[PDB]
């Protein structure tokens, strides 16, 4: 086949819980009363180095964090999303309305964006043979974290 330069992708994530958004410094926060009432959780996935116009199966997980480690999947969400023509842009993944988040606990979002098509050449025959799949799985990323406060 002709010249095939492998795409090299990166995804970053920002969680929103009700009206609170995580950032580089501090997690999103919801009160115990908000947690009892059901928390709307959405995650923004900022991507670069994807293949323009290609569809990615995005899977997200909301994870209980203890001692800086993800110890329990609370909920997952999934959608098939198209990369912008430039291969850079953002997606929104809607987790819906989450019950049972506990006061004093932190929860972290992970994202996996896996192309439907084979876009990575693993064997240098110039033929792509495996999906492109950047991930963001940082249990200590405050931008992906929700903390329940009194
Ligand atoms: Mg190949």
């Amino acid at each position: 086949a002709p010249g095939y330069e492998n795409p090299a992708g990166e995804i970053r994530t920002t969680v929103k819980a009700n009206s609170s958004t995580g950032n580089e410094t501090a997690p999103a926060q919801v009160s115990e009363n908000e947690a009892e009432s059901g928390v709307t959780v959405t995650d923004t996935i900022s991507y670069t180095g994807l293949v323009g116009g290609k569809t990615y199966k995005v899977t997200g997980s909301l994870n209980l964090v203890e001692n800086g480690k993800a110890v329990k999947v609370v909920v997952t969400a999934t959608a098939e999303l198209k990369a912008d023509e430039s291969g850079k842009g953002s997606w929104e993944l809607d987790f819906g309305t989450i019950a049972g988040l506990e006061e004093g606990k932190s929860y972290v979002v992970y994202e996996s964006a896996r192309s439907l098509e084979r876009l990575i050449d693993t064997d240098y025959d110039n033929i792509p043979d495996t999906p492109q799949n950047p991930v963001h799985e940082d249990p200590k990323d405050p931008a992906q974290t929700i903390t329940v406060v009194p």
